């Protein structure tokens, strides 16, 4: 079960490189003068860090040792030229987050690991909703961006 | 200019990094048993969390451009055998972050950016609250762990 | 000295600003633009509340105010369509944060500690404001794009 | 036409007063009359509405509106007493009271009963503001006759 | 540097000596029956003092060591005999103060001690509400003592 | 001279007030920040003592002269909490000899104003001594153990 050790501390780093990434792209929505989208990001940036956070908690009342890793740097933000662009990269960054999370899943299924399999639960759950969530923003964002102007109106 | 941009893009990732550092601390402190000094870690690790987003809603605004950077591994947790090492790298941590603030600062009054001196003010009294009270829990963590479990009944308490 | 001068040119300044936002309020009233018009008397009301703010501080610090005349607003006779009122409204704000930062250089050559601590307030608050003014404009121009699409978003 | 003229005209001595209004509380707090300088100020503030009415009114009406400059208060170089801030004043008021007669028999000669109707409560206004002034100044010019005394009284 | 570090004391001796000047101005006043005049002053000395424990406590944070000087017996009531003497020397006293904060800030400034220059920020601005305000307060005194009695009214009232 | 010892008991009060101040900066510096908040909360009330001397003295027309407030000393060699604690008794035990001498001298004239004026100054000092002593013996047998007077400050 080193491999179960191990994809959990890569979940703490999935966790907050997605928290990291959330940051980024409200900087570039901030910078090109999107606030809403921008304010919906920071949003998601803290609530990655605080799922990072559970994961952590719960590793030391396992004994699950921990080490935490560098946090990468986002990278996509320099290729961004519209939004539809930066909520794309969004919808990549939740599929891996739910890829992630299954494949912890997957090990602790291969170890019998019942507590860790409940306490994922409501992570599995809540991946759901966001990338149905992303999916569903990104849908409106790509019809209402083929009319210039148009997607300042859904800036709220 | 330059000079000025590079220093508000690196105090971003000065203020994440001790972020993490602080909850690096906070899981050694659990880890070991120290829960009160655990949690005092964590809500410190928030608080740099929101000071490095304070600098960036700033740059946004001031047209400063932000490039974030990796946050690297914390290190100093390999190597705590106890609390008094761990708070002594925090108040090394507060030390580094205080003279980043003035190095940006010295670099803002150069170039005369009133702008980013008024912004950093705040910054620089919280800083001298910030060494005052680590350096003030550290002389009380050392004097404490001089008689065997003492330590370990005011984590229990304050 | 120089530092008096100067102190006298932002009070200037300021109620100069605070006519062009009201000239603006006018073109965009007469043209139908009612909610960019409650906008330009708001900020029209705020510039000379900073005014008031100076003349205050005169007062209290001895710095002798000679109030000069406040020029009649040129720029509407140029405007006709929203996005020339609010890039002549940008323009004013990057003059008003120059006005500053020249009396600010002038605190710091003569050492003037309590200017450079008034001024600093007004520092963080011309950073907001050309932010703010930079933004709206970005927005203007973009639904602009679209027949009739700026007109709805008036209406908000 | 006599009345676009007059109606323009209103407006800049409105914000005419509201400066001179101004120069008097400068006057005042300089020389340490701050319950002086605080009834300036807040007729200062009221003038300015004043032509803020008359501009929304004639946005309303159809009546084009050029604001014109407003003129640097220049009485403040030669007042030396109380007594002169509040000669002054008084003048201003019954030159704000002529021009609003002389608006008023260019909307007679021209029929223009929605101007009439708009008119009316400010030259009630005017009847209460020169009656409060002539009052003032009548208290002042009586109470300066002993040293010393018109200052307890700026207690207000 | 040895010379922020002694000006920032002598500034902590400043605020204390100005708390004292203060309080015998209360005690002329109160002897000679003004006793509103007085209660203004007795509320401008403690006033004074929390400056200096401002200061104090500032330098704590900041490991700037503090040595508490004697604080002198205020010289000016033996002379004072009318309440405008009184005013007039307290301008003085805060013209002093005002100098005294000054020179302090071009130490900080020569340094480059930021945190130090973020703190005297409001003190520099509270200076400027000080002297008006006992400016005009003089001037109003020395207006309504044209007078016999009349500034005998100023008192029972403000 | 009741006069005299009047306007000595105004210094007293200031000068106690400044050592208690030099007590709170002492422990604020040597991080005991708990010992700190008391010495700073005595030090004010021994202010508000020499306020209550000089306002009863304007009211009985007894001359005030202020004096010189002199430096405290004793912050030079303390080198523990203890020390400090011990000069904040022999302080208070001053402040007590001085106002037993002031109501002396009132006694001394038949001054019945100044003694009744007295009075809860005096039973005030008696609880002042009680408490301070009760702390110096509290901090003398918790220092015996290392770290443990540090584990109470935070009290
Ligand atoms: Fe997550
Ligand atoms: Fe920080
Ligand atoms: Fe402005
Ligand atoms: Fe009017
Ligand atoms: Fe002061
Ligand atoms: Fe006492």
């Amino acid at each position: 079960s080193e491999e179960l050790l191990d994809l959990f501390n890569r979940q703490v780093t999935q966790e907050f490189t997605a928290s990291q990434v959330y940051l980024s792209a409200s900087i570039w929505f901030d910078q090109n003068d999107w606030e809403g989208m921008a304010a919906y990001m920071l949003a998601e940036s803290a609530e990655e860090r605080e799922h990072g956070l559970g994961f952590v908690d719960f590793a030391n009342k396992r004994n699950i040792p921990i080490e935490l890793q560098a946090v990468p740097a986002p990278v996509s933000c320099a290729e961004w030229s519209s939004p539809e662009d930066v909520w794309q990269s969004i919808l990549e960054l939740e599929q891996a987050n739910t890829r992630s999370l299954l494949n912890l899943a997957e090990a602790a299924s291969t170890c019998h690991d019942f507590a860790v399999m409940a306490f994922l639960n409501p992570f599995h759950l809540q991946q759901v909703n966001e990338e149905d969530k992303i999916g569903s923003i990104l849908a409106k964002v790509t019809d209402e961006n083929r009319t210039p102007g148009l997607l300042r109106s859904l800036d709220v």
